[PDB]
RNA sequence: ACUGAAACUGUAGUAGAACCAAUCGGGGUCGUCAAUA
Protein backbone atom coordinates (compact mmCIF):
# COMPACT_ATOMS: atom_id res chain seq x y z
CA UNK A 1 0.00 0.00 0.00
CA UNK A 2 1.59 3.03 -1.35
CA UNK A 3 0.53 6.27 -1.36
CA UNK A 4 1.74 9.96 -1.89
CA UNK A 5 1.13 12.58 0.63
CA UNK A 6 -2.13 13.60 -0.99
CA UNK A 7 -3.51 10.07 -0.86
CA UNK A 8 -2.79 10.08 2.34
CA UNK A 9 -4.36 13.13 3.54
CA UNK A 10 -7.58 11.65 1.86
CA UNK A 11 -7.10 8.47 4.02
CA UNK A 12 -6.69 10.19 6.91
CA UNK A 13 -9.66 12.60 6.19
CA UNK A 14 -12.03 9.61 7.11
CA UNK A 15 -12.43 7.36 9.82
CA UNK A 16 -14.58 5.37 7.07
CA UNK A 17 -12.64 2.90 5.01
CA UNK A 18 -12.02 4.34 1.23
CA UNK A 19 -10.07 3.15 -1.73
CA UNK A 20 -6.91 2.93 -1.91
CA UNK A 21 -4.36 4.02 -5.32
CA UNK A 22 -3.76 1.08 -6.91
CA UNK A 23 0.32 1.30 -6.64
CA UNK A 24 0.91 -1.22 -9.33
CA UNK A 25 -0.31 1.20 -12.25
CA UNK A 26 2.54 3.33 -11.05
CA UNK A 27 5.15 1.15 -10.15
CA UNK A 28 5.96 1.36 -14.00
CA UNK A 29 6.83 5.10 -13.55
CA UNK A 30 8.54 4.65 -11.00
CA UNK A 31 10.96 2.43 -12.26
CA UNK A 32 11.53 4.30 -15.40
CA UNK A 33 11.83 7.88 -13.20
CA UNK A 34 14.38 5.76 -11.43
CA UNK A 35 16.48 4.80 -14.68
CA UNK A 36 15.83 8.01 -16.70
CA UNK A 37 17.31 9.78 -13.46
CA UNK A 38 20.31 7.15 -13.71
CA UNK A 39 20.61 7.60 -17.91
CA UNK A 40 20.87 11.26 -17.42
CA UNK A 41 23.01 12.10 -14.47
CA UNK A 42 25.37 9.66 -15.29
CA UNK A 43 26.04 10.33 -19.10
CA UNK A 44 24.72 7.22 -20.79
CA UNK A 45 22.23 6.34 -23.91
CA UNK A 46 20.66 3.38 -22.10
CA UNK A 47 20.09 2.63 -18.27
CA UNK A 48 21.35 -0.85 -18.49
CA UNK A 49 24.70 0.41 -19.89
CA UNK A 50 25.73 2.55 -17.00
CA UNK A 51 28.63 0.74 -15.74
CA UNK A 52 27.42 0.85 -11.95
CA UNK A 53 24.26 -0.65 -13.30
CA UNK A 54 25.87 -3.01 -15.70
CA UNK A 55 27.73 -4.46 -13.32
CA UNK A 56 25.20 -4.45 -10.84
CA UNK A 57 23.18 -6.56 -12.56
CA UNK A 58 25.96 -9.19 -13.71
CA UNK A 59 26.32 -9.86 -9.72
CA UNK A 60 22.83 -10.19 -9.12
CA UNK A 61 22.71 -12.44 -12.09
CA UNK A 62 26.06 -14.49 -12.05
CA UNK A 63 28.29 -15.72 -14.46
CA UNK A 64 26.96 -17.25 -17.82
CA UNK A 65 30.21 -18.96 -18.70
CA UNK A 66 29.84 -21.58 -16.46
CA UNK A 67 33.24 -21.14 -15.05
CA UNK A 68 33.24 -22.12 -11.21
CA UNK A 69 33.17 -19.17 -8.92
CA UNK A 70 36.18 -19.77 -6.18
CA UNK A 71 38.90 -17.84 -4.85
CA UNK A 72 42.11 -18.27 -6.16
CA UNK A 73 44.20 -21.59 -6.62
CA UNK A 74 46.83 -23.30 -8.37
CA UNK A 75 44.75 -26.65 -8.69
CA UNK A 76 41.15 -27.14 -10.20
CA UNK A 77 40.40 -28.64 -7.19
CA UNK A 78 40.52 -27.50 -3.56
CA UNK A 79 43.93 -28.96 -1.97
CA UNK A 80 42.77 -29.88 1.94
CA UNK A 81 45.79 -27.00 2.28
CA UNK A 82 45.38 -23.33 2.81
CA UNK A 83 47.59 -23.26 0.17
CA UNK A 84 45.71 -20.81 -2.50
CA UNK A 85 48.06 -17.87 -2.31
CA UNK A 86 50.15 -20.13 -4.34
CA UNK A 87 48.09 -18.77 -7.65
CA UNK A 88 48.74 -15.29 -6.15
CA UNK A 89 52.61 -15.64 -6.03
CA UNK A 90 52.24 -17.36 -9.50
CA UNK A 91 50.36 -14.80 -10.56
CA UNK A 92 52.97 -12.29 -9.45
CA UNK A 93 55.59 -13.71 -11.29
CA UNK A 94 53.22 -14.83 -14.22
CA UNK A 95 50.54 -12.08 -16.37
CA UNK A 96 49.96 -10.35 -12.97
CA UNK A 97 46.47 -10.32 -13.97
CA UNK A 98 44.14 -7.45 -11.90
CA UNK A 99 40.81 -8.88 -11.06
CA UNK A 100 38.54 -8.39 -14.31
CA UNK A 101 36.19 -5.88 -14.76
CA UNK A 102 32.51 -7.44 -13.43
CA UNK A 103 31.19 -6.32 -16.19
CA UNK A 104 33.35 -7.87 -18.85
CA UNK A 105 32.65 -11.66 -16.47
CA UNK A 106 35.92 -12.62 -16.97
CA UNK A 107 37.48 -15.27 -15.74
CA UNK A 108 41.04 -16.14 -14.22
CA UNK A 109 43.08 -19.01 -15.36
CA UNK A 110 43.96 -21.54 -12.91
CA UNK A 111 47.84 -21.03 -13.92
CA UNK A 112 48.52 -17.72 -14.41
CA UNK A 113 52.01 -18.17 -15.31
C1' A B 1 -0.07 53.99 97.02
C1' C B 2 0.51 47.82 94.24
C1' U B 3 2.35 43.39 87.41
C1' G B 4 -4.49 43.85 83.97
C1' A B 5 -7.16 39.87 82.27
C1' A B 6 -8.00 36.90 78.10
C1' A B 7 -6.53 35.97 72.40
C1' C B 8 -3.23 29.27 67.97
C1' U B 9 0.03 33.95 62.77
C1' G B 10 -3.47 31.27 61.24
C1' U B 11 -6.89 30.37 56.84
C1' A B 12 -7.04 28.59 50.93
C1' G B 13 -3.29 26.95 47.16
C1' U B 14 -0.97 19.21 43.80
C1' A B 15 6.50 21.62 42.39
C1' G B 16 3.98 21.23 37.99
C1' A B 17 3.26 21.51 32.16
C1' A B 18 5.89 19.93 27.87
C1' C B 19 9.87 16.43 25.66
C1' C B 20 9.90 8.81 21.99
C1' A B 21 16.72 7.73 25.05
C1' A B 22 16.97 8.06 20.34
C1' U B 23 19.75 8.14 15.20
C1' C B 24 23.47 5.01 11.56
C1' G B 25 25.66 -0.19 11.26
C1' G B 26 24.17 -7.85 6.94
C1' G B 27 27.87 -11.42 12.64
C1' G B 28 30.77 -10.64 8.31
C1' U B 29 35.01 -12.58 5.27
C1' C B 30 41.11 -15.04 1.19
C1' G B 31 46.05 -14.23 -0.02
C1' U B 32 50.61 -15.39 1.73
C1' C B 33 54.18 -14.79 5.54
C1' A B 34 59.51 -13.91 6.74
C1' A B 35 64.96 -11.34 5.24
C1' U B 36 68.90 -12.48 4.28
C1' A B 37 73.71 -14.22 1.87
Amino acid sequence: DLRNGAGWRDYYGSLLETSQPDFTTLISQWINAFQTAVKEEYGSSSFDQVTFIKASGQSLQGFHDNASIHYPRSTPEPKPDGEAFKWFVANEKGRRLALPALEKSQSFPIKPS
